[PDB]
């Protein structure tokens, strides 16, 4: 079977994407300005919403 | 371990906090219109009444 060939090298990188991304401020500031906000302290809910996307497995 | 990481900053504003309250009247009037308020003396017992809140230890 006579034949003429032409190859091509396929090289697949498979890097390891982790990706975390956050919807809330870099900063988080705490001010203790009144004796209650001493007393029963602060609270910030919902400060920090991270979202995940990875290609492993991920702890 | 490969990771992808992002960073908040907490700032917490520890501030002095004194916080003295008063449960009387602003101005104390003395009217010395008897001979015996001259004579004795006028006395006004619970004027005020200092109700007292405080970061750090106070005098």
């Amino acid at each position: 079977n006579l034949i003429s060939e032409q190859n091509v090298t396929v090289t697949m990188d498979l890097q390891p994407v982790l990706q975390l991304g956050m919807q809330g401020s870099e900063t988080v500031s705490f001010v203790f300005s009144q004796i209650s906000e001493y007393i029963g302290g602060l609270t910030q809910y919902g400060a920090v919403d991270l979202s995940v996307s990875s290609t492993v497995d991920w702890c």
